[PDB]
RNA sequence: GGAAACCUGAUCAUGUAGAUCGAAUGGACUCUAAAUCCGUUCAGCCGGGUUAGAUUCCCGGGGUUUCCGC
């Protein structure tokens, strides 16, 4: 809740992205004012840590549109984010 | 010094999962090419409020533009 970006990835170990997905982070790392993020399909993507963005608010909702094939979401992971 | 408008890839929109463009990446196709197409990914400048719920509304900071100032 209005947290940045980097607590609510390092709490759920989820991402979802502007297309509605749920991916699985294999990994993130934090430098000055930006993440770069890992996911277990093997994107990499680069974002800011705000507490404002997009990703951060989708973090915070309880709906979501598809999970990622590739990243192997188990449904407890899945469970979780729709519990946080 | 003060006032107003807007906000960081672009343009526009916006209290109830923003859209279009652009870019990155994989694939289809192709001649291991071009063109074309598809899948995946990328946002709210910062900090507080109000709210069931905020990129959206309020306050403050910062930046830009315009206007009024000894
Ligand atoms: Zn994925």
């Amino acid at each position: 809740n209005n947290k940045p970006l980097n607590t609510l990835i390092s709490a759920t170990g989820l991402w979802m992205s502007r297309t509605g997905t749920i991916h699985k982070i294999k990994h993130h790392e934090v430098s000055r004012s930006k993440i770069y993020i890992e996911m277990a399909c093997g994107d990499h993507l680069v974002v800011n840590n705000s507490r404002s963005s997009r990703p951060a608010r989708a973090l915070r909702y309880h709906k979501y549109r598809k999970t990622c094939k590739r990243c192997r979401v188990s449904d407890e992971d899945l469970n979780k984010f729709l519990t946080k």
